[PDB]
């Protein structure tokens, strides 16, 4: 107390660094809980299945770097319960990239809060982390799930019978 | 009389035994009358045929691997004759999967029988053959099936005119 | 009705290629039943255990090449229940070889016959198809077992104890 | 309602697989903290902190096989929070592995329960399923944490000052 | 006391998984006798001789994983000692394999009751560990030894001259 | 009888090769025990254990080599019961490598009595025998272990917390 790598980092950082921590392994567990809705026999969409499982991998990724961003900084990790997913029947292939957007621009959200934190107490190391990292990642990650919402829609997703099967196979696959 | 490898093997066992190789047989026989459905030139369904071709050849597999068990644990094979199927012409993709299910889901309660058999007679070698080369094998068909049956129910068929053909080539392909 | 492929196909030619194909189903599991009784752990001979086991795949080809000619040609197969062998007890390896023999001769007059037919009704397609595919086979496959048979005579089988032992080993191995 | 694939499979089992799949989520949040516990710049232990991530990302496939088999058997999954390790402060290296140890231990009750309910249930596949992928992982696991915290405390953990310094170095590396 | 690492492993248990290890390490004596047998110069088998040396070492490697279980669920290895086999001189091929089939009997017999005991005790890892590497391995041995006693019995063996010679070559070469 | 190969074999000679046979098969017991006491979850020095299954193998080997003499001089081999060992649990590292001292040297012993009765007798081929394969690698193996000995002492072994454990890693790794 403090630690002997501490310097410039504010409690407020620090704590805001716990709280994304939360958030991104919160979106792990989100995009887990999809891609095993896709593998259901009375669903059976197994690129859709493949892809979110894949989104949930990179989220725990996200988690992690914070998580050894804290550690750099001399910071002390202080994690919490994982809250389930909203629900567990994602209702369509559609449904899921719709909320999954709506999750990307929430996470997205969070960090420029976080961002405008770290301005604020004259961070440039977290700044520059997060600008790094995690900003043009989410700004990306934001465009593909867009692009993928407009193509269903445009396709008749999820009631026109062959556009999510046709979507799983040509784009997903 | 007895064999001089016979042990813990009960007659009840070893009749169970025999009528199980029968039922492989006949679900081989019903997945080759498939297979050939599928190449008529009025359905030429090509991956329909070749997946239903691969279906029969793994449940002669499956029937050979009981008749090595009854030598092996010095019972007698005694065969019976292999049924027709109860169709010839199996009418759609569709129907030919749906069929396929209950088949398998047939076979798998026959297993479930023989297995409960096998813990009433405390054949332990037999139940751990049923649970390593025959369960988790029925399920992952059982499985499977569920999975296509589902997808193209959804995408229209039998009616819908490219649902089978689209599933041919995407799926089976 | 008829099949848009349909062409010089008599009526009498697509009913005795069903017939037919159930020959082909019965030898090949006839050679199946063999199979299985040369690895009782009372008879164990591998060899001969293998040889029949092969016999037995080519009959489901010889099968399968016929129901793909029915399908060729707009022809409808019909399948039937396999009659069970015979025999489960083959006795020895010179009476599983005899059996054999016979088994081979009875269908080969069945070829003969389809061969008549085909030829009385104009078929030159089928009567080419017959001689390319099954008539030589059956001459080939007759001969082979007419020498195994004079070898185990000659050498003493069934009753002179190192005979089929012998022949398991050196002719079949 | 039900599945078209459900066969065999009691509602308590499904109850017990989704009670299963959180407990192996919560085990890999455990591994995780005590992960990024050792990376921590006041104890600086790299070697102890890769086995822990390693353990965690193996919990987390843990939770998968039992969420695929869920699937396989027509079960619902039902998520629920992940909750927080009990402490984020491990306080050493010797300490972590005990309580990774009794961890262990209280997860393989709660397999050997869920084996117990399963043979009630007259479900054989079930039984299988744990015994081929969970209680000799578990057995593997318990016998290596039990191993380490043995060395540990003969060496002088944790206030003898080499003792997890050597460790680490010796045998996790 | 206990062992740390203990867990629903009944004391009974223990102490039949040491008679076990004694059994393994009695038959590995028994072969080892019979592999020098048929090096005398007045038996001069050498392929029966490399036979029995390779049952030897299969049984050694039976008793050590019994050993590394002992020692994986907590339990104390308690040796005793190795009984002499009731032979040195196993009087010819014949007679040598006949004792190996009674052997294999009778150690399958004890893995029986093994089992059986796992079973009463609720110990599912002991009853997979069973089922996994011990009673099919058994089921195969015997009836590989009750091959090699018919083909012997068949040629002649112990009387006729050319009988063992020739399945030394042949068969065990 | 006599054998028709032997020739200047004493009757005492063949004796006291069946009583070395049987101290070979007494030391590799003896390695055995130890090779899993040190892989005990209270003990777990992976290296002592592996150490001493090696000379455990080895004895295995020496057993062999004075069998196979045995036929080759037309002598018959007489095996006897093999004792346990003194102990199953052998206390440390340093305990076990003393009691393999003493035992390497009580073989010694016996093998430089069997050279002296081989001398006496005028064997120049067993006299041979023994210097070429056995003498040798008994001052070797009791050189070896002397230096184990003096390491471990010196280090500490078996109350310095660091000594067994540092010794394992570092002369037996
Ligand atoms: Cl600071
Ligand atoms: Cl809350
Ligand atoms: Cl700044
Ligand atoms: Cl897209
Ligand atoms: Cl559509
Ligand atoms: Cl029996
Ligand atoms: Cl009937
Ligand atoms: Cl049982
Ligand atoms: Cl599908
Ligand atoms: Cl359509
Ligand atoms: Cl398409
Ligand atoms: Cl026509
Ligand atoms: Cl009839
Ligand atoms: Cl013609
Ligand atoms: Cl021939
Ligand atoms: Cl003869
Ligand atoms: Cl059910
Ligand atoms: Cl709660
Ligand atoms: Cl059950
Ligand atoms: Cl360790
Ligand atoms: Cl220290
Ligand atoms: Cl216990
Ligand atoms: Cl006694
Ligand atoms: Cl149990
Ligand atoms: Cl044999
Ligand atoms: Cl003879
Ligand atoms: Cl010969
Ligand atoms: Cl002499
Ligand atoms: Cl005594
Ligand atoms: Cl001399
Ligand atoms: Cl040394
Ligand atoms: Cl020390
Ligand atoms: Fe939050
Ligand atoms: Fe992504
Ligand atoms: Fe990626
Ligand atoms: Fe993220
Ligand atoms: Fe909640
Ligand atoms: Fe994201
Ligand atoms: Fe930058
Ligand atoms: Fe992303
Ligand atoms: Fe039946
Ligand atoms: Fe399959
Ligand atoms: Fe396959
Ligand atoms: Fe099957
Ligand atoms: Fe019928
Ligand atoms: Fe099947
Ligand atoms: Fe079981
Ligand atoms: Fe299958
Ligand atoms: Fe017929
Ligand atoms: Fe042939
Ligand atoms: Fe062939
Ligand atoms: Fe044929
Ligand atoms: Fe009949
Ligand atoms: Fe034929
Ligand atoms: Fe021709
Ligand atoms: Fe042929
Ligand atoms: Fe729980
Ligand atoms: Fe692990
Ligand atoms: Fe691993
Ligand atoms: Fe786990
Ligand atoms: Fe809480
Ligand atoms: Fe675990
Ligand atoms: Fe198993
Ligand atoms: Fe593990
Ligand atoms: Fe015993
Ligand atoms: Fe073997
Ligand atoms: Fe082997
Ligand atoms: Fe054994
Ligand atoms: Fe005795
Ligand atoms: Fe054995
Ligand atoms: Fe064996
Ligand atoms: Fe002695
Ligand atoms: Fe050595
Ligand atoms: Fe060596
Ligand atoms: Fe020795
Ligand atoms: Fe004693
Ligand atoms: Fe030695
Ligand atoms: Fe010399
Ligand atoms: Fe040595
Ligand atoms: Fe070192
Ligand atoms: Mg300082
Ligand atoms: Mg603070
Ligand atoms: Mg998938
Ligand atoms: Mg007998
Ligand atoms: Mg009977
Ligand atoms: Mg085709
Ligand atoms: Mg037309
Ligand atoms: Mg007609
Ligand atoms: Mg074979
Ligand atoms: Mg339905
Ligand atoms: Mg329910
Ligand atoms: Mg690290
Ligand atoms: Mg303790
Ligand atoms: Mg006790
Ligand atoms: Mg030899
Ligand atoms: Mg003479
Ligand atoms: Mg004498
Ligand atoms: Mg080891």
């Amino acid at each position: 107390g403090p630690s002997r790598v501490r310097q410039n980092f504010h409690p407020d950082s620090e704590a805001a660094i716990n709280r994304q921590i939360n958030l991104e392994l919160y979106a792990s567990y989100v995009y887990l809980s999809m891609a095993y809705y896709f593998s259901r026999d009375d669903v059976a969409l197994n690129n859709f299945s493949r892809y979110f499982l894949h989104q949930s991998r990179e989220e725990t990724e996200h988690a992690e770097k914070l998580m050894r961003l804290q550690n750099q900084r001399g910071g002390r990790i202080r994690l919490q319960d994982i809250k389930k997913p909203e629900q567990d029947d994602w209702e369509s292939g559609l449904h899921a990239m719709e909320c999954a957007l709506l999750l990307e621009k929430n996470v997205n959200q969070s960090l420029l809060e976080l961002h405008a934190l770290a301005s604020d107490k004259g961070d440039p190391h977290l700044c520059d982390f997060l600008e790094t990292y995690y900003l043009n990642e989410q700004v990306k990650s934001i465009k593909e799930l867009g692009d993928h919402v407009h193509n269903l829609v445009k396709m008749g997703a999820p009631d026109a019978g062959l556009a999510e099967y046709l979507f799983d196979t040509h784009t997903l696959g």
